[PDB]
DNA sequence: CAGGCCAA
DNA sequence: CAGGCCAA
DNA sequence: CAGGCCAA
């Protein structure tokens, strides 16, 4: 029989988009100096071990796509980031010929020059670390002497403005020529810092374990041999990275009296759970099903996360475990591996009189060429004849929310807990 | 060494039974007419799109096995339905030679004649549909003009009585000669209906998406070429279809003081959970472990579901996710695919003066031969020497119950929620 | 480029240890006699069917390793039992030449001599059984006439003292020469007992199912043909058998303000749950996530289980489902199969006048050579430069605890519930 | 040698 | 082209 | 023919 009709199904349009950027970064060869961080509120007193390995913010959307691209992508509901790849090439590493201390003849033609590469240090359960901006001494510009108050949000915002510049109506427009237009180098200021407990004021049983041997977890090469060579090549497939929420479905509550029905989930977990842990061991690990959350499209939608655009530079691209879909789903926790590259500090040719680390360093810069590609996909489903696009209600998305109404999102800024990136309340920009 | 004894284990007797029926169904080629359904209580105002695709009740036990077989199967505890298969063959489709409107000469030898087949429309998340009985206009017998109050339970009971007849003591015995004895055709009256929201009285943001293009999800063939041809051939393996509860185990509480003990389930879910969802998006999806339930055999058994025989025609055969077993079990939600077949309405040869759908249709009937087979299995375990059959306590079964004591069961009558059949309270017959 | 550094990671030292013992056991051919056990508190009145199959305590640590080895293993934190294997060889089985009843000439050269082997009877859901010590009649030394009050803890302690002897300062030192030094035979006194309900005082619907046919689940061989032959050869890989807790990690709460953070678990269960069941069917099976528990190392450690050394002879080696680790973990319930071996009772050559079981038995002993091997592994992780060994915080372990502070552990002493070994509160030694 | 721990 | 969503 | 049920 001639089939006059056949189940061709819905009309769905899938769009794949690619975002590419090229960035040139200058990195300081910061010395390895212990800095004291005083206790503040819930933060204990700790020792900080500074490094010269600059953080590469490849986990954020501004790294791959310009404000124009971001604004246009906003008009594509259902957009998911598919894969993010970054390639880092280092160029000739400059080392100061002399320290500038006139009282010594330390100038020399010879250089020992090492490049440090750190993949996934952020996820190591026992190396408590985060990326920090330092303040430096005037006599020794390469020696950290404290911490800048610049937060991670402010750092990434400043880096974005250096990448793309100001708006034409900005009075400060001339200050930052866009590196996306010029191709000029950008100074990085956000470096890996290793922390350990400070037991000087600790009462009771002190932990006196020193630092973890973090140099056993990084790669280091002779930077003289690495000129114009690829040093980092990492791809990442996103588990769940909703950049724009799905098209809202036609609400079945307007058609059906069964919208609030119940059905068996069996032994499968179709609702995600939040795990709370306590490294102080005052409380056992806790798993709580049905965390507070609300839809990011539909009649009672709360789109604060996507209207505050947390996902451009404040919050990492991948948010697996933060977002639920209303269907039989498998959801796991997610992390993007951290990338830190830098030059080891070059000691001065002075001769110190004691068996210890060098106390004076030559100025040295790492020159890193960064190639980054981001792939995204969006959908245009037509479940209904009129009224525009509508998705299936099984494509409805929820986002974890705090009880005060602030969206909860993954953050890569704080140190890991048991190798996990925490979920934290988003802050209104 | 000569083994005088070896672990031969228990004596268990497994019985496999087959139930076959042949039914001949007559289907009306109902027109596609929009019907208004006024809001009633929790049901909103909606538009109904009528079709001529008659529902095939292959998900119910009366479809395969007669009252005598059902009554005998009651005496086989531990009976599970294993597989249900249905084969549908269509015969010559009759179309009225003339409409009967004397004021027109619409009689014609020529016919355009189409058969519609719909598999799994009930499970489509975005096509809100259910099977309904219509009322028809007198001048146009093939045009629905409303809904009959006949419910799904009443419809399936009437169809069962048409299939098998009354008891010999019934005063109305002569009214329904059994089709199981005669082989005569039975008129089907339960047709697929597509629903959409009615926004005439809607206050606020209206959804004006019209209807979903449901004809993109059905098969249609020239019925003139389908004479004596198989059109539906579907098999279904039941995940969990307990027709008669297991043999009750010997209660360990009469032998042991450890009967109320606790043991680790680990990270496995050995207890099922009920998922509550809200398409109005007023409440997030909720998963609740340890839903109220009670045993269907044993000292505190509640056998209301199996004594009210919900499972004959009121409730579908498969109840996966409704029934728990006391052991390490994997349980998932279950659905039987819906089958709707019918003839598209044949327009009258009159010439209408406006660009629109036909307003008059010829009488047309689909002639469908239905072959159905049901396979069941039961067990006779002898854990003990005396007293009759007893099963292992790991074979104990629980059924979900509401707090008022009404058994909860799966139903295929209401429209799907996120592609799921709901669980609802059973009603006492 | 020449890599001056590469990620060699941590220094971790793994130590594998082997523990071997050889034991010679003498088993009585106890008669199959029904014993009444009166109701006591929560324990109902029941009938007990005695057997001669002696329990082999291969599930406990004292079976494989001496007090010196146990005390030294205490100084290896992070020790897990890996595998336990037992080989049982039976030697010539002695049968009394005569019963000693002078009023009969029952002495005979001829013997019918059978060896009974029972693997995994403890896990059978419908055979409610446990191992018991009997009291015997004076005229018939092989006939049980009651139960000794000796508990399982006391039995295993006495067997341990027979295996290894007393301390040199003990006044009772001469009473028990160590079998680990002498190689002498040890009399076993702990035999499989089959239970069934006693309905003499039962009010209401009585269960009169008799006994389960337990002889359909054991192996039996002609013991005359089994002289110097292997009869049991069983290996067991432990799922989780922590003998000494891990090295405590450096507490991140002393370094980080994020220690009490939350992260998504997704749909995975990273926290174990305890399943409570009710064979009386008064309560449905219940699964409870986040059972009370506390760490076995770290700042708030509760090491009562490992300081009371429950794991030497009071509690079985494997405790899977009792112990949690703070990470994405898969945990399941665990059981070690039971081993019971013995000689069937040899009837007297007297002629009884009634059709029934023999009422007099010859003395018979089983001679069983038991070879047992236990493999354990421990770790020495160095996450930090100073202060000694520290593990990753993902290696932190928690143990289930009751609300009163008593550690919860698996026990193989009580009869199974739905084929599961229960978790019970440990008792302070 | 990276992505929900590593000593798997 | 059906069975716990389909645009997987 | 044993290890989270066996009649899978």
């Amino acid at each position: 029989a001639t089939a006059i009709l056949r189940p061709i199904g819905l009309h769905v349009e899938k769009f794949q988009q690619t975002y590419r950027k090229k960035w040139r970064f200058l990195t300081s060869a910061n010395a390895n100096v212990i800095l004291a961080e005083a206790a503040s509120g819930e933060r204990p007193a700790r020792w900080a071990l500074t490094t010269g390995m600059a953080s590469i913010p490849w986990e954020y959307l501004f790294f791959y796509m310009s404000p124009a691209e971001y604004n246009r992508m906003k008009n594509y509901p259902g957009t998911f980031a598919k894969s993010a790849s970054v390639r880092i090439r280092t160029w000739n590493t400059r080392v100061a010929f002399q320290t500038g201390d006139t009282q010594t003849a330390n100038a020399t033609l010879n250089q020992n020059k090492f490049l440090q590469v750190a993949k996934g240090i952020r996820s190591i359960p026992f190396i408590c670390s985060t990326n920090r901006k330092y303040t430096y001494s005037d006599t020794e510009p390469m020696q950290p002497t404290g911490f800048a108050t610049l937060t991670s949000y402010e750092y990434r915002d400043g880096l974005k403005i250096a990448m793309y510049g100001y708006d034409n109506d900005s009075p400060d427009f001339a200050k930052k020529p866009p590196a996306d237009a010029t191709g000029a180098e950008i100074y990085l200021q956000d470096y890996l810092t290793i922390y350990t407990n400070d037991a000087r004021a600790t009462t009771g049983t002190k932990i006196l374990a020193g630092f973890p041997p973090y140099k056993n977890f990084i790669e280091e090469f002779d930077a003289s041999a690495c000129i114009n060579t690829d040093v980092v090549a990492m791809d990442y497939d996103f588990s769940y990275a909703p950049l724009v929420p799905q098209f809202a479905p036609v609400p079945n509550n307007l058609i059906t009296q069964n919208y609030n029905a119940s059905y068996p989930a069996g032994t499968k977990n179709e609702v995600t759970a939040a795990k709370t842990t306590d490294s102080s061991q005052a409380t056992p690990p806790t798993q709580v099903r049905n965390a507070p959350r609300k839809y990011i499209q539909g009649p009672n939608a709360d789109t604060t996360f996507f209207d505050e655009e947390q996902n451009y530079l404040r919050v990492p691209i991948e948010q697996g475990g933060i977002f639920e879909e209303v269907n039989v789903e498998t959801v796991h926790d997610t992390q993007m591996p951290s990338i830190n590259v830098g030059i080891r500090a070059v000691p001065k040719l002075t001769t110190i009189d004691e068996t210890t680390q060098a106390n004076s360093w030559l100025d040295a810069q790492g020159y890193f060429e960064v190639d980054c590609v981001l792939t995204t996909e969006s959908v245009d489903p037509y479940t209904y004849i009129k009224g525009g696009c509508y998705s299936a209600n099984t494509k409805s998305q929820l986002q974890y929310f705090a009880n005060d109404g602030r969206p909860i999102a993954k953050v890569y800024d704080n140190p890991n807990v048991y190798g996990r990136m925490q979920m934290i309340k988003t802050v209104k920009p």
